[PDB]
Formats: C-alpha cells, structure tokens, sequence
C-alpha cells in the first residue's frame, strides 16, 4: 500500500499540470470536470480518486487507462511496472479470492491487531530536537 503511494507519487512527480488536464481531458468521461478544477497535480487527482471509489491501495485499472489513453507512456509504465514489480514482492495467491470474513481461511477481527510495530519502530529517523 506505501509503494502504491509513491507509485502514484512518483508518476505525479512526472506529472505535470498540462499532462494531468490530458489525463483529466481524458478523464472526462470518468471523472466530473466540477473537480477537474481542483485537479492541478497528479497527487490531487489520486487524491480525489482515492476520496472516491476512483483508485484503492491496489486498484489502478482506471488511472493506468488514463495514463494509456493520454500520451504518456512513462506514468503509465511506473504504474505498469510497479504493478508488477509490488505484485512480485506482495505475491498474494488469495488475490482472485473474494473471500472476506472466512474465519476458516481469513482472519477475522475480534483480535487486535496494532499496526504500530514498537519493535522496528526505533530504525525510524523522526525530525525531533534532542
């Protein structure tokens, strides 16, 4: 999911306020020109997409037809070989699995699970005064 943000980040990085109104141009058709407005950086429009149902963690199927609609095949290609670059390391077999809360396969909730690994936690390099 991080490598999908700067994934988009980095295309965003190529992405240039003309380039995006291609995209968006194109993007007429799937996304409404009342945001296309506020849509001046690639991490603008990810960012409206990702408001919306417009682009997950790991949907790109749209925006990738944006960036192979719109002349720009070097977004297009970060976002093609992250796809499977990130799918190559996050080799998931239960991705064509619908399956979602299946106590007999899938790990339900009831248990708390943190995100704040405390242990890894100290390798972080934080902006802090000492």
């Amino acid at each position: 999911m991080a490598e999908y943000g700067t994934l988009l980040q980095d295309l965003t990085n190529n992405i240039t306020l003309e380039d995006l109104e291609q995209l968006k141009s194109a993007c007429k058709e799937d996304i409404p020109s009342e945001k296309s407005e506020e849509i001046t950086t690639g991490s603008a429009w990810f960012s409206f997409l990702e408001s919306h149902n417009k682009l997950d963690k790991d949907n790109l199927s749209y925006i990738e037809h944006i960036f192979e609609i719109s002349r720009r095949p070097d977004l297009l290609t970060m976002v093609v070989d992250y796809r499977t670059r990130v799918l190559k390391i996050s080799e998931e077999d239960e991705l064509d699995t619908k399956l979602t809360r299946i106590p007999s396969a899938k790990k339900y909730k009831d248990i708390i699970r943190q995100p704040s690994e405390e242990e890894i936690i100290k390798l972080a390099p934080p902006p802090k005064k000492a």
